[PDB]
């Protein structure tokens, strides 16, 4: 599913991401835009052999099992395919674990480089929330 901006903001709010670990909703919407273009089916392979999955591009070395990333840890206890669903629940629940891991949203490279320190409120402007 390719979400609209406000549609995704509302879904993320319902699943408890607004101000989760102090990160306002716009941060999460911004991260999703630049990680996946709001597409739940996005995948991208990395040089280390791992793959990133879903709307928040969650990595198979640490967080989910895809059956082809040797010595990976599956910390979210989910198959990586679950992160591609039109239902974002699995992605959100795993993202909550990642953002609590010590480095906050810096775990998402696109957030660090394109969202951090910007007016992220713009990403939820106009939306009925």
């Amino acid at each position: 599913k390719v979400f609209g901006r406000c549609e995704l903001a509302a879904a993320m709010k319902r699943h408890g991401l607004d101000n989760y670990r102090g990160y306002s909703l716009g941060n999460w919407v911004c991260a999703a835009k630049f990680e996946s273009n709001f597409n739940t089916q996005a995948t991208n392979r990395n040089t280390d052999g791992s793959t990133d999955y879903g709307i928040l591009q969650i990595n198979s070395r640490w967080w989910c099992n895809d059956g082809r990333t040797p010595g990976s840890r599956n910390l979210c206890n989910i198959p990586c395919s679950a992160l591609l669903s039109s239902d974002i629940t699995a992605s959100v629940n795993c993202a909550k674990k990642i953002v609590s891991d010590g480095n906050g949203m810096n775990a998402w490279v696109a957030w660090r480089n394109r969202c951090k320190g910007t007016d992220v409120q713009a990403w939820i402007r106009g939306c009925r929330l």
